[PDB]
């Protein structure tokens, strides 16, 4: 029971923690029906609106007014934000020239620059192009501070997963808010964006910034605002908190606006009706900045202007219905719209038939505007599988479309799609003493921001998925000095210890400086492996997994592609430096009716026939389904050379990935669940390739003076090409399309392999971290 007879007098929006029996006077009080009886009366005044007018200057204070224009308002901290402009002849902040802020200029008693996070819902990155004609305050923040052209949200590109990712630095699969709506089979309970279940703490994992701050003795303002509280009151409240005594004042603040998302849904992102909401948000930013100027804080505070996701054109006329594909959709529950998650209507309904459902949803219409995936087959870059709240069956929906269960307008916009889709990208601007001045930075992922906010606050971040230091380039100071991980396993460099006669493998056959331009990868786990040198490639061959952890080679732009001769079609040779016992055997391949093999270094790119025979080495071989071979051969034979030509040479590192439990992390031996028939040769779930060149394409890759350029992939190792609806055609019609979908960051590959790349370069470690987080999106 909470005793609501208490009073909020002297208590409005108090930061003090207040539990029942006591009644409350904060933002959460309504959700808990715990407000004091006079909360709305005392704490939510609205009289006279939010702006001083000339006729109010030097009024006697009426405590019934929403804000004040009396002479004493400044000392008390409750002036309307435009008081000085109207009453004292000052200028709005937006009308002042931009001046670099080289160090914080903070009033007496401020020990560090406060951080204010200004989040806007559904703010598409491209809205920024509207510029000062529509958003003069925001344009000033953007042009004078540090901005990215866009910031990449997490999937699904909806509000709750993204706001909580901003707060935690975690992927949804890790923080647990995997959708605006979700079912947890262990709780047997359902979470919705609207309603009370979401208030239960059991849903929310990781450690959000406000808790990190609090635990480390840094005080936070609210990070939740009741929907009933107007934006003007949110801003006034923040400004009032900033006026508090040194011993009460928070260091970090959050503002949230539900616009322009609401209007985007109603009118679509390109609607003329979007101008007004955008003007309104700008006016709010203006109130904040004017208010800060009144407090002499406008050159003291760090401000982050950040969105949760973008907005796409989606109308009623573009809806796929599952009832067109499946016979009884009333027996399933679909989380619908811009994504699909399917489970039986009755939890654990035993007659649920997922393989039959997937088969009926696979490439059944030529223009089909979604694609079904078991979650472990989703592109690894989405990091969307390792959580019990994520249904096994997922539908990745085409941009501009919806998926609905059945047929049984008012909306022209929506979001939720694949987070590399352009329309889903959102905004980032940082302005203030700790950010750079008039600086543009490359796009980056929202998972990175938690570390930076911790930096801006002097906090040590909880473990998260950001790569700390990858955003140091946004900052004038307070950068984090990263340190290189220590290698855990040093390699063996084995010479010949055997003879061809030594092997009974079933086969028949009738540098470091040049091929590892950025140094050899460090192995960050305990294992046993051999460095193997060759004319055309180097590898780290694992004695445990019976194949390379990595194969590294450089291909000049002028490099010549050769065919493989018909007599060498099935040539596999023993490797005299590696024991027969630590080798794969071709008998297993001849014997497995479903699994073939491929090579990490492609024979096609041999320097010479003598060298080409090295490519057929048993230690360059890896297990590949014929379906995958269609992809890999096209990549090895055609694409690698094409990249070399377009990029002026490339350095390639390729290898296997084992992630049977789909947690995005290197499997231990125990976790591997498939082997070549009759053998102990483990089967990769994916194959990766990291392709690097000189950012300045005029320089060849091996002669690169400056920054690097990288693209990487994590290709799923599957027994069929059902994912590619056009795979019956020549590889030139579908393989690249598949590869683009499975683009990846180097950092993703690092998690999955336990390797550390780019350890020997002429660039800073921070620059390299940025490179490792880069994602080539093909948008
Ligand atoms: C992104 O970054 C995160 C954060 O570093 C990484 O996630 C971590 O992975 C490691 C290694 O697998 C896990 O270590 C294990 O920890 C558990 C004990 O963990 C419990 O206590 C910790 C610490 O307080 C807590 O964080 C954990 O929270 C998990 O479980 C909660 C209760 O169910 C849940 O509410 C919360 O959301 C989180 O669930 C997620 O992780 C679990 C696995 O723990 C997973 O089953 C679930 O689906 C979610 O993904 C938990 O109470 C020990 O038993 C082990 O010995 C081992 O030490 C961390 O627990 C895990 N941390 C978090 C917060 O997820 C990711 O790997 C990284 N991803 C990538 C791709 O790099
Ligand atoms: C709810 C997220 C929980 C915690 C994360 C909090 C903060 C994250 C970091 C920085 C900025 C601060 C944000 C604080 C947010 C406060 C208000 C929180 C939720 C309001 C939710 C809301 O109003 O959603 C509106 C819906 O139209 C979204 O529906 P969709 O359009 O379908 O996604
Ligand atoms: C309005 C409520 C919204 C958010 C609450 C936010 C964060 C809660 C932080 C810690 C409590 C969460 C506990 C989750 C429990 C277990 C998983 C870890
Ligand atoms: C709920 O709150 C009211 C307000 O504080 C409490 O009312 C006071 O209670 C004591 C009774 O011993 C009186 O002396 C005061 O006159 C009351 N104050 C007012 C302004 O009403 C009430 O006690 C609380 N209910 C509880 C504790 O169950
Ligand atoms: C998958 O689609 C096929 C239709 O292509 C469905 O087959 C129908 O099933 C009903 C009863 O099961 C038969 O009486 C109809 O004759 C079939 N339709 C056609 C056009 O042949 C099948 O039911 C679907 N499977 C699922 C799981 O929805
Ligand atoms: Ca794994
Ligand atoms: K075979
Ligand atoms: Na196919
Ligand atoms: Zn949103
Ligand atoms: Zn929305």
């Amino acid at each position: 029971w909470t005793n609501t007879s208490g009073s909020c007098k002297g208590r409005c929006f108090e930061l003090q923690e207040v539990g029942p029996p006591d009644c409350r006077c904060d933002n959460l009080c309504k959700s808990y029906s715990s407000c004091c009886h006079d909360f709305d009366e005392l704490c939510l005044k609205t009289a006279r609106g939010w702006e001083c007018t000339k006729d109010r200057c030097g009024e006697v204070r009426n405590e019934e007014n929403a804000c004040h224009c009396s002479e004493d308002c400044l000392s008390r901290g409750d002036c309307c934000t435009n008081y000085q402009v109207v009453c004292k002849g000052e200028s709005h902040w937006v009308d002042d020239d931009c001046e670099e802020i080289r160090v914080p200029e903070c009033p007496a008693g401020f020990v560090r620059p406060p951080l204010i996070i200004f989040s806007v819902d559904g703010f598409r990155a491209s809205y920024m192009k509207k510029g000062s004609k529509v958003m003069p305050n925001i344009e000033k923040l953007r042009s004078c501070g540090t901005h990215a052209p866009y910031m990449r949200p997490v999937y699904p590109t909806k509000t709750f997963p993204n706001l909580y990712t901003l707060a935690t630095g975690l992927y949804p699969e890790s923080h647990g808010i995997v959708g605006n709506s979700m079912y947890d089979p262990v709780f047997d309970a359902t979470f919705h964006l609207r309603g009370r279940e979401k208030f239960n703490h059991r849903w929310w994992g990781g450690q959000p910034l406000w808790i990190t701050a609090t635990k480390q003795g840094v005080r936070a303002g609210t990070f939740f605002w009741s929907v009933s509280i107007p934006h003007e009151r949110r801003i006034l409240t923040i400004l009032q908190w900033l006026s508090l005594p040194d011993n009460e004042r928070p260091s970090v603040y959050a503002f949230y606006s539900e616009q322009p998302d609401f209007s985007g849904h109603k009118y679509g992102p390109f609607g003329p009706e979007m101008t007004n909401p955008l003007r309104e948000i700008d006016k709010t930013v203006g109130q904040l900045m004017d208010g800060l100027k009144q407090l002499k804080l406008h050159r003291c505070v760090n401000v982050i202007f950040v969105g949760d996701h973008g907005m796409e054109d989606v109308t009623c006329d573009r809806t796929e219905f599952l009832s067109n594909y499946l016979t009884n959709v009333d027996d399933i529950t679909l989380v619908p719209g811009t994504l699909g998650r399917i489970r039986p209507k009755i939890p654990n309904n035993l007659k649920y038939d997922p393989k039959a459902i997937i088969a009926n949803l696979t490439c059944k219409k030529p223009d089909q505007h979604f694609k079904p995936y078991m979650k472990q087959h989703l592109p690894k870059r989405l990091h969307y599988a390792n959580n019990r709240r994520i249904e096994d069956l997922h539908l990745l929906v085409e941009r501009r479309w919806h998926v609905a269960r059945k047929p049984l307008c008012f909306f022209q916009g929506d979001h939720g799609f694949d987070n590399k889709v352009n329309s889903m990208q959102t905004v980032f601007v940082g302005y203030g003493p700790t950010f750079k001045y008039r600086t543009k930075v490359p796009p980056f992922e929202n998972i990175e921001l938690y570390n930076v906010m911790c930096d801006l606050l002097g906090l040590k971040p909880a473990p998260n998925n950001g790569t700390h230091g990858s955003l140091n380039h946004l900052l004038r100071t307070n950068t984090f000095r990263p340190t290189l991980p220590e290698e855990v396993s040093r390699p063996n460099y084995p010479g010949i210890m055997y003879l061809q006669s030594d092997f009974d493998l079933g086969c028949t056959c009738d540098t470091e400086e040049r091929h590892l331009l950025y140094g050899r990868p460090a192995v960050l786990y305990r294992t046993s492996y051999d460095i193997l040198y060759h004319t055309d490639f180097e590898s780290g061959y694992s004695e445990i997994f019976l194949m390379p952890l990595w194969t590294s080679y450089t291909i000049s732009k002028q490099a010549e592609v050769s065919s493989i001769p018909e007599h060498l079609t099935n040539c596999v040779r023993p490797d005299v430096r590696v024991s027969p016992g630590f080798s794969q055997n071709c008998l297993a391949y001849k014997n497995d009716k479903q699994m073939s093999y491929g090579f990490l270094f492609p024979p096609y790119l041999s320097s010479s026939p003598e060298a080409k025979y090295d490519a057929f080495l048993v230690t360059n071989m890896v297990p590949m389904y014929p379906a995958f071979k269609r992809v890999w051969t096209y990549f090895q034979r055609v694409l690698v050379k094409k990249y070399a030509s377009e990029r002026n040479g490339v350095n390639v590192i390729s290898g296997p990935i084992f992630d049977y439990n789909y947690n995005g992390l290197r499997d231990i031996e125990d976790e591997i669940k498939q082997y070549v028939e009759g053998s102990s040769i483990p089967v990769p779930t994916h194959y990766y390739s990291i392709i690097t060149s000189c950012l300045d394409f005029t320089q060849p890759a091996d002669k690169c003076d400056g920054p690097l350029s990288v693209s990487s992939f994590i290709l799923p190792h599957r027994p069929d090409n059902d994912e590619s609806c056009n795979s019956s055609e020549d590889e030139s019609k579908w393989v690249e399309e598949l590869m683009k979908m499975h683009t990846a960051r180097v950092r993703d590959i690092e998690h999955l392999t336990g390797l550390d790349f780019y350890r020997k370069t002429s660039r800073s470690y921070s620059e390299i971290l940025t490179l490792k987080t880069y994602l080539h999106t093909y948008e």
